[PDB]
């Protein structure tokens, strides 16, 4: 297991454009286009995106390779990012993994304000932080994900993602 095969669990594979959770457009691995209510504005995007006229539909290639770059630059932005970077720093592998998750499903400025949690990830208190984390609007929308991402920050093992 790794951040891709954990993303690609969590996002799903989908090669037209679909809303996601929020009720957003959205394509391939969890590739948000836009927050407009507009598809001809997504298809837009799409096609900016990948470089052709698309009409909406695009390769597993092409999915792939929006995917790349989402989890290269969800890992950048938190790199440059002031809050972010010192958790990340602090954690393992497999935990660092967890925040890059959150990063990529609700953006750095979002995680960035789960302060308290942030905290009680860098000082080490794994259990209190899994109570903590899962005090949020993210938990309560989305529930089995926000559990499997916990679980990953608690106990610094994959067995979350090891039945699927
Ligand atoms: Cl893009
Ligand atoms: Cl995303
Ligand atoms: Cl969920």
């Amino acid at each position: 297991m790794n951040i891709f095969e954990m993303l690609r669990i969590d996002e799903g594979l989908r090669l037209k454009i679909y809303k996601d959770t929020e009720g957003y457009y959205t394509i391939g691995i969890g590739h948000l286009l836009t927050k407009s209510p507009s598809l001809n504005a997504a298809k837009s995007e799409l096609d900016k995106a990948i470089g052709r006229n698309c009409n909406g539909v695009i390769t597993k290639d092409e999915a792939e390779k929006l995917f790349n770059q989402d989890v290269d630059a969800a890992v950048r932005g938190i790199l440059r990012n002031a809050k972010l970077k010192p958790v990340y720093d602090s954690l393992d592998a497999v935990r660092r993994c967890a925040l890059i998750n959150m990063v990529f499903q609700m953006g750095e400025t979002g995680v960035a304000g789960f302060t308290n949690s942030l905290r009680m990830l860098q000082q080490k208190r794994w259990d209190e932080a899994a109570v903590n984390l899962a005090k949020s609007r993210w938990y309560n929308q989305t529930p089995n994900r926000a559990k499997r991402v916990i679980t990953t920050f608690r106990t610094g093992t994959w067995d979350a993602y090891k039945n699927l």
